[PDB]
């Protein structure tokens, strides 16, 4: 037993002891460090490499602060690298989500756009350089997330998502976490439900955003189907609906990097959070809404 | 006005713009309103209903010009290049959208390519911040920063990917932002910022906004105060974050001057942080600095400081000083 005074705080256990005079007393501050404030470092891991812990060292430290799972706190770095995490959309929120996730020692991104990188695309999506410019957004994606995180491993499907069951089973595959937006949307629950598969939506825009509810699909929670079933409100709706009246003129899509970095970053929170237990997840049926203009927030019930 | 969408409410109204916003919004419209405006990017359309009246066409476009919904084909910018107006499209039909200075779409793009930000540190929060920025189209970056790249700020310090290890910061931080954004200027000072002002006030020169953590810290501020430099400051850790508040040092509010040894041992202690926390601090931050460089749309966070469990999502605001 050698107390690491969990290199987070600032100031042989008989090893010291000895080293000391050089008995309760010393053994009464060991212990009483079971206060959840040390570590046994004599733990290593036969996952992870010497480069690896170096890596994920910093965010260890946090997952080793709050500990809620009681574990080392490799186990808890070993847990996202046996994850496997697929990402329906692959610019906007998409790329900040794939980005973080690589960041932190994610195992698998499986990654599904049908898209090529555009010079507009630049301003907000995070994995695309000006010279990516003409490739497809998924081999972009996995280039540029390789360059960052060299030991998360890539899987890239360059479609669209159909609302095909069969495909879609393809595309989910064997993953553990699903990443989505607001049919195909509903097919994929019914797969994430099927396989016992977490998954956790999001969506919103430059003036506010929300982080939409996580479904753990383990049974013992509600699951998708049970949510399935001048006004500010109704134009709201149709906009929603996409029912515009455009005509001619081409319109595009207002965004751009701030508001996806926030939600991108609650979300990468929320997953890593549940995948880990290394603290609890707020967002099991609670959907997170913030003005990004006078900065009121709300949360809403699913279950 | 390529900003805006027309909107067809289900009972039939119609609402030009996304999210008034203040988007006119026409009640009970005559029957005609849905095609004509249908075909209004391009007298002309009253030839094309060929069920309408050609002085109910005019005032409607008559109407929509003092409504200030109609586009200005007319405005080339002599600021930006044919790139930047590509690049930038996206964030460029956002300002358009709200519109507070009420100014053409590029003026407001043009203030960020006018803009000079310095960022003293480029750990976590800085990393996030030179890089939004960048892509946003700031107009030249002031880095601030003695420190080399290490392997364990690959997973927090997002301008820094493994080939830059070993390299220094500033630099390693110079080659990605051009990667992203060749239009950026980038100034790098490989230092770090002592307490000396004769030196400070060099380091900032002549920024137009600066961006700092929660001293040297207390003279950059002062330095501020007296060259009328907007300063925000941000905060926090994995757990709960803080952003703010701007100092806009216009003189007509109030300003910052108006508001030990450790029983370590051998163990080394380190900073405890994650990707995420640092990602909405900077997105806070850089709307933020954003909305107040360009005026597209008001700041919440002059003289208040917005705090986030990242636990449970409680936010709460403290006020430091009234406009
Ligand atoms: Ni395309």
């Amino acid at each position: 037993v050698k107390p690491l005074i969990k290199e987070s705080h600032h100031i042989v256990p008989r090893i010291f002891k000895e080293l000391v005079s050089e008995e309760h007393l010393e053994g009464l501050v060991a212990g009483l460090a079971e206060r959840k404030l040390l570590q046994d470092n004599s733990f290593f891991s036969k996952v992870l490499s010497g480069e690896e812990v170096e890596r994920y060292n910093r965010q260890i430290l946090q997952f080793s602060l709050i500990d809620a799972d009681n574990q080392h706190p490799f186990v808890y770095q070993e847990r996202l690298k046996q994850s496997k995490v697929a990402i329906f959309g692959m610019g906007g929120w998409g790329t900040w989500c794939a980005l973080q996730l690589a960041m932190s020692g994610i195992g698998t991104l499986r990654l599904i756009d049908g898209d090529d990188v555009e010079l507009s695309n630049i301003n907000r999506q995070v994995l695309y350089r000006t010279d990516d410019v003409g490739k497809n957004k998924v081999d972009a994606a996995k280039d540029t997330i390789l360059a960052y995180n060299e030991n998360v491993h890539v899987e890239t499907f360059f479609e669209f998502a159909s609302p095909d069951r069969a495909r879609l089973e393809e595309l989910v595959g064997d993953s553990t976490f699903i990443i989505l937006a607001w049919t195909a949307e509903e097919i994929i629950h019914s797969i994430a439900k099927d396989k016992a598969i977490p998954v956790i939506e999001l969506g919103g825009d430059p003036l506010e955003i929300s982080v939409g509810p996580i479904y753990l699909n383990d049974g013992v929670h509600s699951g998708f189907d049970e949510v399935k079933n001048s006004d500010i409100r109704k134009f709201q709706e149709a906009r929603l609906k996409h029912s515009f009246i455009d005509g001619d003129r081409k319109v595009n899509a207002w965004q751009s990097a701030p508001s996806l970095s926030i939600m991108a970053g609650i979300v990468t929170d929320q997953v890593v959070k549940t995948i880990t237990g290394y603290d609890k997840p707020h967002l099991v049926g609670k959907k997170f809404i913030l003005s990004l203009q006078d900065f009121r927030s709300r949360e809403e019930e699913i279950f």
